[PDB]
């Protein structure tokens, strides 16, 4: 059947073990999550300018229940309720935080005559709503200082919700960020963008229903708010290892931690109330060293060090700690213990992975073998909600040693769809394979069943019996999975196997921020080698509104973009502004018109730039994952 | 049987396709390789001070034939037999190179009154041997400038063979290197060293005999010379993007290319002779973006543009090009097209991998589908000798998106040894799996056979029939394998599962160079969680011969070093020098003498440091790869 099955007896008993060993007599996190609530809006609906849904939490009503459901992991079910502790919160003399608007939090710190703000959610609407609440609840104050904690969309993404560019241009509003902020913001999210996003749909569960048979939590969040993406340039940068500043008469102490959530990130220390804002490093869960989305593997060793530096600099004198995702801690003894265990967590994760790896434990091997120590294992903020011990362990191994396990058997393997054919024949034809796979499904051997049947799934891309067996084999792992990404992934996969892929379905300031070089590297990725092959050309560009001068070269099916140098024996010369070249590529205007406006001047052959853009292709967003290409 | 089998009818057929499509007509590389020979010693051996072999070439006599052997790839033979053109070579007025004394080359540049040297090779023996040859061939001149091209052992490894610390300390000898050299030099082959080196045994073929049914070449050189490792610190660093300098009345122009072969690396331009030294960027082959030994993936994008910048600054005026591994090129028209294609090669790899990846292609597919264009595919320096299109392509995908293919079937798989049993049972189990694999082996489905039989190999670790068959299947791929690492690996694997794993079997300068932080991280890696756990301590180090102050902490089975800080309610304080803490760790001396000698000061409980070092474990070098743990 094409509909979610109930949990198996093995699945329920697995949920019993999670509740058995792992200690949840201690619900103190709830006690800390509520506490200091100012006022909780009873209905939450946030709306976009175009009219669509940005954010809504009535889809999660079913968790208010306070009753265990064995289609969800009871540890994840905790973290789900604790992220339903939404509303506006006291921390501080002068320190308040809005929460449950959006995946991230937003911090409001009262300057003697205005607001100082950390981070802007994910999209303008969520930021608007938060600012209107803060304004309505504790008096209307103008925002004067905006702090990007680090380069990630959920934190900078709703900046024009709060402020207009003219307010920054007048010098009446500050924007502060850790050095290298712009660099980090983009460069990731770009050249492998289509793949990451399409992969992400599994991780987040954009497909998913919002029920006990579906999405429940995003672990640092309920989920990601969904609208446009804003970004404004940092006026000030926190260079070096950190800086102590005064802004609207409030003392701040920034501490750079490059390499942790992000390549540019910093922790904030507020002295006259002894509050420590630990950024995305220290949060209510084990974080991703390697997001399943697709990313460069993050440095867990430097992550641990920078927590340890943060402990000795601040932890002693800090009596309240809080973060950009999730919810604060009070009493310095609790804070110190947390920071110690968080430091040692990522450290243990790094050191013991490499310890095992050095005894020849493979990238296949390790996740099954590496198990946490009781002291770390047995606190909540160390549970694999966002990150996971498993996939973080093989991320670390992958970072140091790459993908290749060591065995040459796995060195030049066939594509799984080409080897799928054989794997089926060998077994016993298609249907013998089925009933022993289905026998091992009755055993409770689920994470075997997924690996094996997946081979038949690729051999037989339309075999209903294979697809919907694999589906409820996967979806059962999704039920008992503690990790949110894992759950959402297993369920999004099953949903797609059963009901097919969606047949039926960027942001300006990101592209404006995007460096000319990087943009043209993305154009070179987009290039079609079929058109390419054999041809060769040389285009000069002049971009006067940024003042940068590029040289484009095409030989051997590859495009090459070179700043600020250009040969005069080239094929064509082009003169065009940056902001309108964006407009051209964003597909808001045509080129011919740009010519008649008097801002596209060309000498030499006029046709090369035309052909080149003809050689550029595009990528189908909805490509298959759990099946071969249809 | 347990001996190498001759090639199959499919292997020979494959070797004759290699003859067919590749342009073997043009053997120009041979007359370039021989070009400028001063004298070729008839009989080379190089010895160590201890008395062992450092380097020979009498093992490769079989390739001086010129007659095709289908147990080897004909393109690999070609590259092998080109790398046998050893001896001392002229390049231009005042530019000389020694090749075939080690994996690398060593360059000698005529100053008006002394030598200027680039690279010092694997070990002191080989370097000294080269300097003696240069002396008695063209006159004994003193070396007074040493240039490390980049941070890699095959280039800096034999520095002590040329110069003493005497001569550097006086200021009579210069050591020049690109900025970030040393740090680059170490951190990489450290924390995952044991793993990296044991894996390397396959890649290099340290076990392998040296025949047509064994090791043939190392692609960028015959193999690696094998003695001690020497390292002397850089006196001056090339900072920024580059620097133009004069040494002994000779003009140089250094161009930094950080992120290629190495995190710290530079191309050298000699304007008088008009020659271009391109370091490890442009060589006689496609270079690794990911060494199979195990490393973080190299940035191919930056590689391509730093080649393009070199082309435009030098290539126009360049008249002879040469490199640190292999052999030069003459005539600027050739140079330019080489640099064009080399640039466009790495750029095509990077771009079209991501093109395919953004179009939905997984890590398990890309290598099969990505195929080079004719212009690049057909030239010798673009052939996958050292690197390979296949494993480089997956490395790029792995860099941007990590190991996870996308399918949750592959998310939480079993360790192959745990799933091995079931793969056997339910193909029908051990012997009926065997004959159908044999049936596949009779077709020439070799790279299938290796994957499937390997499951049985892990299920049944001592099953001769499985391991011998797998060996024959593996080695026959190694016969056809154009890539040298691939050949050496496939063969090394086959040898190991045939004859078992060898039952019967560090550097000072490196360890003195190794940062105190990094060292203590490696200690933290070496920690045994078993002993550790539950325990907690706080050691407090003073290191006066370097003047650095460290705090060691142990909680939650994890060790945390921290410089420039130390708490005065710690557990135990210690004062000890670097140099003798090295001699302690290296096991040159015991701690007790080091006390009585008068260099070990201890305050507070003095037992903690002793206990901590007790908690430290160690790693067996010879672990199993192609079998499970015996
Ligand atoms: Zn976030």
């Amino acid at each position: 059947t094409t509909a979610p099955k109930p949990p198996s007896a093995f699945t329920v008993e697995a949920q019993r073990r999670v509740e058995a060993e792992l200690p949840f007599a201690d619900r103190a996190d709830f006690e800390r999550a509520d506490r200091g609530l100012i006022r909780r809006p009873e209905r939450l609906l946030i709306r976009n300018p175009d009219g669509s849904v940005a954010w809504q939490l009535g889809g999660y009503d079913f968790l208010l229940d306070g009753k265990p459901r064995d289609s969800i992991n009871p540890s994840l079910q905790r973290q789900a309720l604790l992220n339903l502790k939404y509303g506006l919160f006291e921390v501080a003399e002068g320190i308040y935080q809005v929460r449950g608007f959006d995946l991230a939090n937003i911090t409001f710190i009262r300057g003697d005559s205005g607001w100082i703000v950390v981070d802007t959610l994910t999209t303008p609407a969520t930021a608007r709503a938060a600012y209107e609440l803060v304004s309505r609840e504790l008096g209307e104050r103008p925002i004067r200082t905006v702090i990007y904690s680090h380069a990630h969309a959920d934190h900078f993404g709703g900046v024009r919700g709060l402020v207009e560019p003219q307010q920054v241009a007048s010098g009446a509003v500050q924007i502060i960020a850790p050095a290298g902020f712009m660099e980090a913001a983009i460069k990731e999210n770009v050249l492998a963008g289509n793949a990451m996003m399409r992969r992400a749909t599994y991780q987040y569960g954009t497909q998913l229903p919002k029920g006990p048979q579906g999405q429940v939590d995003m672990a640092i969040g309920k989920g990601l708010a969904r609208g446009p993406l804003s970004l404004l340039a940092p006026t000030r940068l926190i260079e070096g290892e950190g800086e102590d500043l005064v802004l609207d008469g409030v003392p701040f102490t920034f501490q750079n931690t490059p390499g942790t959530e992000s390549p540019a990130e910093m922790n904030i220390w507020l002295p006259r109330q002894k509050a420590l804002l630990m950024a995305e490093n220290v949060v209510g869960t084990l974080h991703n060293l390697y997001t399943l989305r697709g990313a460069e593997v993050r440095d867990a060793l430097g992550w641990s060090k920078y927590i340890n530096q943060a402990l000795h600099r601040f932890g002693r004198q800090a009596e309240v700690m809080f973060a950009v995702h999730n919810w604060p801690r009070w009493g310095n003894a609790e804070i110190v213990e947390v920071l110690e265990k968080q430091r040692d967590l990522y450290g243990y994760l790094h050191d013991q992975t490499l310890h095992l790896a050095n005894q020849g434990v493979t990238i296949g091997q390790v996740h099954n073998r590496l198990r946490l120590p009781p002291s770390l294992d047995q606190e909540w903020y160390d549970r694999g909600y966002h990150g996971s011990v498993s996939h973080n362990a093989r991320a670390v191994l992958n970072r140091y040693l790459g993908y290749y396990d060591g065995n040459p058997a796995t060195l030049d393997p066939l594509s799984p769809e080409d080897s799928a054919g054989r794997y089926v024949e060998y077994m016993g034809g298609a249907e013998r394979l089925l009933e022993q796979a289905r026998a091992s499904y009755a055993r409770g051997e689920y994470r075997w069943v997924v690996e094996v049947v997946n081979r038949l799934v690729f051999a037989e891309p339309d075999n209903r019996a294979a697809r919907e067996l694999q589906a409820d084999a996967l979806e059962q792992l999704g039920y008992q999975a503690e990790n949110a990404g894992w759950r959402n992934s297993y369920l999004s996969a099953a949903y797609e196997l059963r009901h097919g892929v969606p047949r039926d379905q960027g942001s300006a300031d990101a592209l404006a921020a995007m460096d000319t070089g990087l943009l043209f590297d993305y154009l070179g990725v987009r290039l079609d080698a079929g058109a390419a092959e054999g041809k060769a050309l040389s285009i000069n560009l002049r971009l006067p509104d940024i003042g940068e001068n590029y040289l484009l070269e095409l030989k051997n099916s590859h495009l090459n973009n070179l700043r600020g140098v250009q040969s005069e024996d080239a094929g064509q010369t082009v003169s065009i502004d940056r902001a309108d070249l964006n407009r051209l590529l964003l597909k808001e205007v045509s080129a011919v018109r740009l010519v008649f406006e008097g801002k596209l001047k060309s000498s030499g052959n006029p046709l090369l730039l035309g052909q080149l853009f003809g050689m550029l292709g595009d990528f189908d967003f909805w490509f298959d994952i759990v099946t071969p290409a249809a």
